């Protein structure tokens, strides 16, 4: 599948650019009418003529993409009734769709977001889980393996302009969920799958010297292997066409290759975008992705290494479990020494360009508690780096700081709540871990309450409003706030007395 920039070439350029539509999505999942070379050929003939337009040549060409809860539906309703709203089954696709087939239906998270999502489908996946919809989960899990088999790797979503990179990590993670309700039958199946999609994270460690970088690959001075964000283009996204054009053209202190590769490398972060891979929080132009060693990367590969292990050992293959347990080992022994700033006292990422910790605190240091690879002190610290700095009184914040991106404060995002609630739970650090689920339950809530929708990401300066930033709008639906909420809605009330909405009063 070539992305639409390669298969539309001159013409698809010319379209985004002449933002023909408000999103440069839109015209990403256009689909031709017929052979690209064809149009291309046709195109090139009209282009120059006097009286041309481009709007109805579009129009001619192409195809372009294509509710309200009854009175007093609960939440919970709401969030299951939702389910089918947001399923797509796509097992083949018209020709030169940038669609990708799947061959079992998914959860899309919303809105624009309509093809699945890596790390969003986890999320998303235990709620499903939550409410039963195993077949679901396990039809999302067999879809991933698709991906790994087929592209061996999974892209950021089923789409061809996201081939290039993957997404945070969470397949190993899909794979221990399954087995909580398949037993380990789920690892071993999906064992071959996990340690491809392994080998696509380490492609590149073959040959590679000590502080150079290779694809998702970091190796350190003193020999430590760790992984990055990286996308294998250093172009404009398709999908964001003309953002990606200006904010490289507005810093020609950097070569524009290099900033596209950033810029594609945060959105494989799933943090596009956020000051937390810029110089300047003002400036987008200024973000350096792939020279920042991630610790919410580095705490999901730990996990993946982890289950690898475990997988390995349920299948009786001993020298594959002990291997995978020494890299986990050694890749814990790398988070503790170059992901903990111990000036501040928290969890953080790696600077390759100073060869210094980082000192901005965002939630993204929660992710050691979640994988266990944090030592017991360092958990304890950051629980209450949590309650001093990030606990807002409608959820976490992702950082600390408004810069106008999405990943910013003020805003909150339903992984990160899951994600440090369940990481300090590992650490038996309740009290700030119901604070998380209260404080962003009743934000959830209250903007539904209001909206009666789920949304994309919550301002948790106060509850009842949906937040902002970025390129683009905030989304509804949606995916992974869908999931999260489920999750934490069995957390707050008994099960013996389950809740529909998230009540008033702690029980
Ligand atoms: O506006 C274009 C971008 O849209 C997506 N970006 C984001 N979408 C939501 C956030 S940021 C991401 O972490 C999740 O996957 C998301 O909830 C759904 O796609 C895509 O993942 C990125 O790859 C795209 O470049």
């Amino acid at each position: 599948p070539q992305p639409p920039d390669i298969l539309l070439g001159p013409l698809f350029n010319d379209v985004q650019n002449a933002k023909l539509f408000p999103d440069q999505k839109t015209f990403a999942d256009a689909v031709p009418n017929s052979d690209p070379l064809m149009i291309l050929a046709d195109y090139r003939m009209q282009q120059n003529q006097s009286g041309f337009d481009l709007r109805h040549f579009v129009n001619v060409n192409f195809t372009l993409p294509k509710y309200v809860p009854p009175e007093g539906q609960s939440l919970r309703e709401h969030i299951d009734g939702l389910w089918p709203v947001l399923t797509r089954s796509t097992e083949n696709t018209e020709k030169w769709d940038s669609l990708l087939p799947l061959p079992e239906p998914y959860v899309v998270p919303g809105g624009r977001f309509r093809e699945v999502y890596y790390w969003d489908s986890y999320f998303t996946m235990l709620g499903l889980a939550e409410s039963g919809h195993w077949d679901k989960v396990a039809d999302m899990v067999a879809n991933f393996a698709h991906e790994i088999d087929t592209y061996g790797h999974i892209p950021n979503g089923n789409r061809s302009y996201y081939l290039s990179r993957s997404q945070p990590p969470f397949f190993a993670l899909m794979v221990e969920l399954l087995a909580q309700h398949e037993g380990d039958a789920a690892l071993k199946q999906y064992l071959p799958q996990m340690q491809k999609e392994y080998a696509y994270w380490m492609d590149g460690v073959e040959n590679l010297q000590a502080g150079q970088q290779e694809k998702r690959v970091v190796k350190l001075q003193d020999g430590t292997l760790l992984n990055r964000y990286w996308d294998d283009r250093d172009t404009p996204r398709p999908e964001s066409w003309v953002e990606d054009i200006a904010t490289a053209k507005s810093n020609p202190n950097r070569p524009a290759t290099e900033i596209y590769r950033d810029l594609r490398s945060a959105a494989a972060s799933g943090w596009d975008f956020s000051s937390r891979w810029m110089d300047n929080p003002q400036q987008l132009n200024t973000l350096r992705t792939t020279s920042i060693v991630p610790v919410d990367l580095n705490s999901l590969m730990f996990k993946m290494e982890k289950i690898l292990a475990r997988a390995s050992k349920a299948a009786g293959d001993n020298a594959m479990a002990n291997q995978y347990e020494t890299l986990a080992n050694a890749r814990q022994k790398g988070i503790e020494k170059y992901l903990w700033n111990d000036q501040q006292g928290w969890y953080a990422d790696y600077d390759l360009k100073s060869h210094k910790v980082r000192n901005q605190l965002t939630a993204a240091a929660l992710f050691p508690l979640y994988v266990n690879a944090a030592a017991k002190d360092r958990a304890n610290k950051m629980a209450t780096a949590t309650k001093t700095h990030l606990l807002q009184p409608g959820g976490l914040n992702t950082t600390s700081v408004k810069s106008g991106q999405q990943w910013d404060a003020p805003n909150g995002w339903a992984p990160l709540q899951w994600v440090a609630t369940e990481g300090l739970q590992n650490y038996g650090q309740k009290e700030v871990a119901m604070d998380i689920s209260w404080h962003f339950l009743t934000n959830v809530q209250h903007t539904y309450d209001r909206e009666k929708k789920l949304v994309e990401k919550y301002d948790v300066s106060t509850t009842g409003t949906g937040g902002g930033g970025g390129e683009y709008p905030l989304q509804d639906g949606f995916g992974w706030t869908n999931g999260v909420t489920l999750k934490m809605l069995d957390l707050i009330c008994p099960k013996e007395q389950p809740c529909d909405n998230v009540p008033a009063t702690r029980p």
